[PDB]
Parts: C-alpha cells; sequence; structure tokens
C-alpha cells in the first residue's frame, strides 16, 4: 500500500504467535516491541534516544510478519512506549519513503 | 524521490538560513530539532521518546526547507539526540511511505 502520513502508520504484526499493533518508523533503525516471551537466546543491551536510555533483550533471528509481509531479523524487546517497525525489519518488506 | 531504508533516512534542511541534517521519521509525530535561535512566540510541549518524557518549545509558522522542498508550519526545539523531520512536516511535502 501507500500510507500517507496524515495519521501514524500503524500496521498489524505478528510476533511469537502473537498480533500486536506497531509504528512503521523510518526514524528508528531497529525494531523495539513491548515486554513480551520470545523463544531462544538473547543479550541485554542498552538503547537511547528521547528522553534516555533503556534496557531490552536483544533477540536475533525472530521471523515477524508486518502487514502480511514476513521478514526476519533481529527483535529488541523492553518498556519502550509503542511497538516501533524499524529499518531492519521495514528493508525487508520492501519500503520506501516516496515525495 | 524513491528513498529506500538500508541507510538513515537524512536530508539536508534549512532553517534560519543555516544547513542542518535531519532524519526523515514517520515514527515521529512532529518536527523536533536541537537548541537554535527561532523567531516569534513559544508555547510549552511535552513529548514521549524511546527513554520518557522531555519538556521542548513549541515554535508555530516557521519556514523550513526540506530536501529542497519548502514547508511552513511547528518547529519544536530542544534536547533531541538528532533532528527529526516529523509528520506534520513530511505531510506538507508529500512525503509517503510505500511497499
Ligand atoms: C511528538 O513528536 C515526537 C515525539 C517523539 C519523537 S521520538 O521519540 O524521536 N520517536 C518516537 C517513537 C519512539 C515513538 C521517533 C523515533 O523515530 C526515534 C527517532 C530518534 C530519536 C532520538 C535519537 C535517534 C532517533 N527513534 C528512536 O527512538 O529509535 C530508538 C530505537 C533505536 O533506533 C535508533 O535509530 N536509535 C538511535 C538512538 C540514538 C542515536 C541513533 C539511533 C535507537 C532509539 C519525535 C517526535
Ligand atoms: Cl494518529
Ligand atoms: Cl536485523
Ligand atoms: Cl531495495
Ligand atoms: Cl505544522
Ligand atoms: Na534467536
Ligand atoms: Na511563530
Amino acid at each position: 500500500p501507500q500510507i500517507t502520513l496524515w495519521k501514524r502508520p500503524l500496521v498489524t504484526i505478528k510476533i511469537g504467535g502473537q498480533l500486536k499493533e506497531a509504528l512503521l518508523d523510518t526514524g528508528a533503525d531497529d525494531t523495539v516491541i513491548e515486554e513480551m516471551s520470545l523463544p531462544g537466546r538473547w543479550k541485554p543491551k542498552m538503547i537511547g534516544g528521547i528522553g534516555g536510555f533503556i534496557k531490552v533483550r536483544q533477540y536475533d533471528q525472530i521471523i515477524i510478519e508486518i502487514a502480511g509481509h514476513k521478514a526476519i531479523g533481529t527483535v529488541l524487546v523492553g518498556p519502550t512506549p509503542v511497538n516501533i517497525i524499524g529499518r531492519n525489519l521495514l528493508t525487508q518488506i520492501g519500503a520506501t519513503l516516496n515525495f
């Protein structure tokens, strides 16, 4: 689809067998999801932006479905205020900015 | 242009006769830029980022050129790590997200 930006670009994702709402976020290098369980190995990481840093768990090789498009990549899990799909997964669904 | 997301979507902006680098950010409701001098009155605003909330200064009706596209709108000024062009000005320049 072509998404205009009058409203937040929210989509439905499937991750870890669960459906969630997430924001397509071109300004995020990384995908960050609210607290949830994922299978497999993780490591701790600190990420920062406006307001400072949070501690997250880094899960690698996680399959996700984003508005019906499958991808795989790293997912950071922790106390983010909103689920964000960052560039690491937006590339995999072929997302571009057009003007 | 069509901008892929393999790299950060950085562009040059011009505000108060000064060139700056900024991110085209579909996850930002509003435009937020690093401390600088702007004309006119400002109003208080609280914005929430990945690590919590910060206070910024809201300046309305500011002239800003974004990747060569003229916009006139709201600019938030405060302690952001990176200059961010948010949806308020992405809509003005006719940007869409496409996949
Ligand atoms: C109301 O208007 C606004 C309210 C909030 C914002 S926001 O907090 O910037 N944010 C609102 C979303 C959080 C929901 C827009 C969002 O795209 C920001 C934009 C941004 C902010 C600060 C530093 C870098 C990039 N991305 C962002 O938080 O990504 C986090 C996930 C990582 O991906 C990065 O690219 N990060 C990074 C951090 C530091 C330096 C370089 C990269 C890490 C942080 C902007 C506008
Ligand atoms: Cl909205
Ligand atoms: Cl990845
Ligand atoms: Cl591509
Ligand atoms: Cl505006
Ligand atoms: Na893994
Ligand atoms: Na003004």
